[PDB]
Protein backbone atom coordinates (compact mmCIF):
# COMPACT_ATOMS: atom_id res chain seq x y z
CA UNK A 1 0.00 0.00 0.00
CA UNK A 2 0.86 3.57 -1.09
CA UNK A 3 2.78 5.88 1.79
CA UNK A 4 0.76 4.60 5.21
CA UNK A 5 -2.32 4.12 4.19
CA UNK A 6 -4.39 1.19 6.22
CA UNK A 7 -3.28 -2.09 4.08
CA UNK A 8 -6.59 -4.94 3.63
CA UNK A 9 -5.09 -7.97 3.85
CA UNK A 10 -6.30 -5.68 -1.41
CA UNK A 11 -7.55 -2.25 -0.60
CA UNK A 12 -5.62 0.80 1.25
CA UNK A 13 -7.54 3.03 3.41
CA UNK A 14 -7.01 6.13 4.91
CA UNK A 15 -8.56 8.19 7.43
CA UNK A 16 -8.88 11.99 7.51
CA UNK A 17 -9.54 13.99 10.51
CA UNK A 18 -7.55 16.67 10.47
CA UNK A 19 -9.74 19.04 12.23
CA UNK A 20 -13.50 20.08 12.58
CA UNK A 21 -12.72 23.17 11.28
CA UNK A 22 -11.68 21.20 7.45
CA UNK A 23 -14.35 18.89 7.41
CA UNK A 24 -15.92 18.26 4.02
CA UNK A 25 -19.40 17.13 2.46
CA UNK A 26 -19.71 14.06 1.11
CA UNK A 27 -19.35 15.33 -2.38
CA UNK A 28 -16.39 17.19 -1.44
CA UNK A 29 -14.87 14.45 0.66
CA UNK A 30 -15.97 12.31 -2.60
CA UNK A 31 -13.95 14.81 -5.10
CA UNK A 32 -10.64 14.89 -2.48
CA UNK A 33 -10.63 11.06 -2.73
CA UNK A 34 -11.28 10.49 -6.76
CA UNK A 35 -8.43 13.82 -6.91
CA UNK A 36 -6.47 11.23 -5.09
CA UNK A 37 -6.63 8.45 -7.54
CA UNK A 38 -8.81 6.33 -5.43
CA UNK A 39 -12.70 6.88 -4.35
CA UNK A 40 -14.51 7.37 -0.96
CA UNK A 41 -13.54 4.04 1.21
CA UNK A 42 -16.54 1.07 0.52
CA UNK A 43 -16.60 -1.77 3.59
CA UNK A 44 -17.36 -5.17 2.14
CA UNK A 45 -16.74 -7.15 5.14
CA UNK A 46 -15.67 -7.86 9.30
CA UNK A 47 -11.77 -7.77 7.77
CA UNK A 48 -11.84 -4.20 5.78
CA UNK A 49 -13.97 -3.07 9.05
CA UNK A 50 -11.04 -4.59 11.30
CA UNK A 51 -8.89 -2.10 9.30
CA UNK A 52 -9.98 1.56 9.85
CA UNK A 53 -10.69 0.43 13.31
CA UNK A 54 -6.70 -0.16 13.71
CA UNK A 55 -6.25 2.60 12.18
CA UNK A 56 -8.74 4.50 14.41
CA UNK A 57 -6.61 3.06 16.92
CA UNK A 58 -3.34 3.85 15.93
CA UNK A 59 -4.45 7.47 15.11
CA UNK A 60 -6.59 8.19 18.29
CA UNK A 61 -9.58 9.01 16.31
CA UNK A 62 -11.98 7.92 18.88
CA UNK A 63 -15.56 8.80 18.67
CA UNK A 64 -15.26 10.84 15.34
CA UNK A 65 -17.25 9.85 12.37
CA UNK A 66 -16.33 9.56 9.16
CA UNK A 67 -18.11 9.72 5.57
CA UNK A 68 -17.59 6.48 3.85
CA UNK A 69 -18.58 6.05 0.02
CA UNK A 70 -22.23 5.36 1.23
CA UNK A 71 -24.90 6.65 -0.88
CA UNK A 72 -28.56 6.91 -1.55
CA UNK A 73 -30.17 7.12 -5.27
CA UNK A 74 -37.82 7.00 -10.94
CA UNK A 75 -41.84 7.98 -10.52
CA UNK A 76 -44.25 4.64 -10.80
CA UNK A 77 -47.47 4.11 -11.02
CA UNK A 78 -49.40 2.19 -8.42
CA UNK A 79 -51.97 0.18 -10.42
CA UNK A 80 -48.59 -1.03 -11.91
CA UNK A 81 -48.86 0.16 -15.79
CA UNK A 82 -45.85 1.19 -17.10
CA UNK A 83 -44.69 4.94 -17.16
CA UNK A 84 -45.22 4.88 -21.19
CA UNK A 85 -45.82 8.71 -20.96
CA UNK A 86 -44.96 11.72 -19.46
CA UNK A 87 -46.52 15.11 -18.91
CA UNK A 88 -44.01 16.71 -16.14
CA UNK A 89 -44.07 20.30 -16.19
CA UNK A 90 -40.91 22.42 -16.77
CA UNK A 91 -38.33 21.21 -14.40
CA UNK A 92 -40.54 18.64 -12.92
CA UNK A 93 -39.90 16.37 -11.30
CA UNK A 94 -37.68 17.69 -9.06
CA UNK A 95 -38.26 18.07 -4.97
CA UNK A 96 -37.18 14.57 -4.87
CA UNK A 97 -33.85 15.71 -5.27
CA UNK A 98 -33.56 19.09 -2.54
CA UNK A 99 -31.88 16.30 -0.13
CA UNK A 100 -30.12 13.40 -0.11
CA UNK A 101 -28.45 10.87 1.87
CA UNK A 102 -24.98 9.30 2.14
CA UNK A 103 -23.78 6.94 5.18
CA UNK A 104 -21.08 7.68 7.81
CA UNK A 105 -18.95 5.42 9.72
CA UNK A 106 -19.07 5.63 13.85
CA UNK A 107 -15.46 5.65 14.69
CA UNK A 108 -15.89 3.11 18.45
CA UNK A 109 -15.67 -0.53 18.43
CA UNK A 110 -19.50 -1.06 17.05
CA UNK A 111 -17.83 0.54 14.15
CA UNK A 112 -22.09 1.21 12.74
CA UNK A 113 -23.19 3.20 9.83
CA UNK A 114 -25.40 5.84 10.23
CA UNK A 115 -27.13 7.69 7.11
CA UNK A 116 -27.93 11.71 6.99
CA UNK A 117 -28.18 14.60 4.51
CA UNK A 118 -24.95 14.59 2.11
CA UNK A 119 -24.54 18.21 2.69
CA UNK A 120 -23.22 17.39 6.82
CA UNK A 121 -19.33 18.90 7.24
CA UNK A 122 -17.53 15.33 8.18
CA UNK A 123 -13.99 13.86 8.53
CA UNK A 124 -13.95 11.43 5.44
CA UNK A 125 -12.08 7.78 4.62
CA UNK A 126 -10.34 7.21 1.40
CA UNK A 127 -9.53 3.68 -0.26
CA UNK A 128 -6.41 3.54 -2.93
CA UNK A 129 -5.21 0.40 -4.74
CA UNK B 1 -5.29 7.25 -21.60
CA UNK B 2 -3.83 10.35 -18.78
CA UNK B 3 -5.16 13.43 -19.68
CA UNK B 4 -4.18 16.78 -18.39
CA UNK B 5 -5.52 18.28 -15.54
CA UNK B 6 -8.10 21.28 -15.24
CA UNK B 7 -6.31 23.42 -17.89
CA UNK B 8 -3.15 23.27 -17.76
CA UNK B 9 -1.17 23.11 -21.14
CA UNK B 10 -0.66 19.63 -22.35
CA UNK B 11 2.01 18.22 -23.76
CA UNK B 12 0.91 16.87 -26.71
CA UNK B 13 3.80 14.23 -27.25
CA UNK B 14 4.95 13.57 -23.58
CA UNK B 15 3.27 13.08 -20.44
CA UNK B 16 3.96 16.31 -19.28
CA UNK B 17 1.23 19.41 -18.03
CA UNK B 18 2.27 22.50 -17.45
CA UNK B 19 1.06 25.48 -15.45
CA UNK B 20 2.00 29.30 -15.01
CA UNK B 21 2.19 31.28 -11.60
CA UNK B 22 2.50 34.76 -12.04
CA UNK B 23 0.08 36.40 -9.57
CA UNK B 24 2.43 39.84 -9.57
CA UNK B 25 5.22 41.07 -8.03
CA UNK B 26 4.19 40.68 -4.59
CA UNK B 27 3.74 37.30 -4.96
CA UNK B 28 6.61 36.21 -6.39
CA UNK B 29 8.94 33.38 -4.90
CA UNK B 30 12.45 31.56 -4.51
CA UNK B 31 13.19 28.57 -6.06
CA UNK B 32 13.20 26.64 -2.99
CA UNK B 33 9.77 27.81 -2.08
CA UNK B 34 8.37 27.35 -5.86
CA UNK B 35 9.39 23.82 -5.57
CA UNK B 36 7.61 23.48 -2.06
CA UNK B 37 4.70 25.15 -4.02
CA UNK B 38 4.51 22.69 -6.83
CA UNK B 39 5.15 19.56 -5.21
CA UNK B 40 2.63 20.43 -2.57
CA UNK B 41 -0.13 20.53 -5.41
CA UNK B 42 1.53 16.71 -6.05
CA UNK B 43 4.16 18.12 -9.22
CA UNK B 44 7.37 19.48 -9.24
CA UNK B 45 9.14 22.96 -10.71
CA UNK B 46 8.84 22.58 -14.50
CA UNK B 47 11.23 20.70 -16.10
CA UNK B 48 12.06 21.15 -20.13
CA UNK B 49 13.07 17.90 -21.94
CA UNK B 50 12.60 18.87 -25.50
CA UNK B 51 10.99 21.31 -28.30
CA UNK B 52 7.70 20.42 -28.12
CA UNK B 53 7.70 21.26 -24.26
CA UNK B 54 9.48 24.43 -24.42
CA UNK B 55 6.47 25.39 -27.18
CA UNK B 56 3.66 24.27 -24.86
CA UNK B 57 4.97 26.56 -22.11
CA UNK B 58 5.34 29.66 -24.80
CA UNK B 59 1.72 28.86 -25.16
CA UNK B 60 0.46 29.39 -22.40
CA UNK B 61 2.69 32.75 -21.57
CA UNK B 62 1.04 33.79 -24.51
CA UNK B 63 -2.71 32.94 -23.64
CA UNK B 64 -1.85 35.18 -20.40
CA UNK B 65 0.17 37.84 -21.38
CA UNK B 66 3.01 36.92 -19.52
CA UNK B 67 5.77 38.64 -22.34
CA UNK B 68 8.63 39.78 -20.67
CA UNK B 69 8.19 37.99 -17.36
CA UNK B 70 10.80 35.69 -15.59
CA UNK B 71 9.67 32.47 -14.00
CA UNK B 72 11.76 29.97 -12.21
CA UNK B 73 12.35 26.55 -13.91
CA UNK B 74 13.32 23.11 -12.11
CA UNK B 75 16.94 23.98 -13.56
CA UNK B 76 19.27 23.81 -10.50
CA UNK B 77 23.12 23.01 -10.48
CA UNK B 78 24.01 20.06 -8.38
CA UNK B 79 27.68 20.14 -7.80
CA UNK B 80 29.31 16.98 -9.34
CA UNK B 81 31.22 15.25 -7.07
CA UNK B 82 34.00 14.74 -9.31
CA UNK B 83 34.36 18.80 -9.70
CA UNK B 84 37.36 18.91 -7.80
CA UNK B 85 40.85 19.58 -9.35
CA UNK B 86 44.37 20.96 -8.28
CA UNK B 87 45.77 24.28 -8.73
CA UNK B 88 46.24 23.69 -12.76
CA UNK B 89 43.11 22.28 -13.35
CA UNK B 90 44.56 18.56 -13.20
CA UNK B 91 42.24 15.91 -12.12
CA UNK B 92 42.24 14.12 -8.65
CA UNK B 93 43.30 10.79 -8.65
CA UNK B 94 44.98 10.09 -5.41
CA UNK B 95 42.23 11.29 -2.33
CA UNK B 96 42.82 11.15 1.22
CA UNK B 97 39.54 13.14 2.32
CA UNK B 98 38.37 12.98 6.28
CA UNK B 99 35.43 11.05 7.30
CA UNK B 100 32.34 12.85 5.13
CA UNK B 101 34.53 14.85 2.79
CA UNK B 102 34.64 16.70 0.80
CA UNK B 103 31.05 18.32 2.00
CA UNK B 104 30.93 22.06 1.24
CA UNK B 105 30.98 22.03 -1.58
CA UNK B 106 27.37 20.89 -2.17
CA UNK B 107 25.81 24.14 -1.10
CA UNK B 108 23.01 24.91 -3.92
CA UNK B 109 23.51 28.17 -4.55
CA UNK B 110 22.43 28.12 -8.46
CA UNK B 111 19.25 28.06 -9.87
CA UNK B 112 17.78 28.15 -13.62
CA UNK B 113 15.17 31.48 -14.82
CA UNK B 114 13.02 31.58 -17.86
CA UNK B 115 12.69 34.77 -19.75
CA UNK B 116 9.22 34.46 -21.41
CA UNK B 117 10.47 36.31 -24.41
CA UNK B 118 9.61 34.75 -27.83
CA UNK B 119 13.62 33.37 -27.26
CA UNK B 120 12.28 31.41 -24.63
CA UNK B 121 16.25 31.52 -23.22
CA UNK B 122 17.60 30.39 -19.59
CA UNK B 123 19.39 32.10 -17.02
CA UNK B 124 21.51 31.18 -14.26
CA UNK B 125 20.99 33.23 -11.30
CA UNK B 126 21.01 32.66 -7.23
CA UNK B 127 18.29 30.45 -6.00
CA UNK B 128 17.42 32.93 -3.07
CA UNK B 129 16.13 35.31 -5.88
CA UNK B 130 12.56 36.40 -5.78
CA UNK B 131 10.62 35.07 -9.05
CA UNK B 132 7.07 34.12 -11.06
CA UNK B 133 7.35 30.37 -11.61
CA UNK B 134 6.43 27.47 -13.56
CA UNK B 135 5.18 24.32 -12.21
CA UNK B 136 4.31 20.77 -14.32
CA UNK B 137 2.35 16.98 -13.27
CA UNK B 138 2.07 14.34 -15.09
CA UNK B 139 -0.93 13.10 -16.85
CA UNK B 140 -3.71 11.39 -15.35
CA UNK B 141 -3.14 13.10 -12.40
CA UNK B 142 -5.20 15.48 -10.46
CA UNK B 143 -3.33 18.59 -8.02
CA1 LIG C 1 -30.58 6.53 14.37
CA1 LIG D 1 -30.02 8.00 9.87
CA1 LIG E 1 23.77 33.57 -15.35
Amino acid sequence: CPEDWGASSSLCFKLYAKGKHEKKTWFESRDFCRALGGDLASINNKEEQQTIWRLITASGSYHKLFWLGLTYGGFTWSDGSPVSYENWAYGEPNNYQNVEYCGELKGDPTMSWNDINCEHLNNWICQIQ
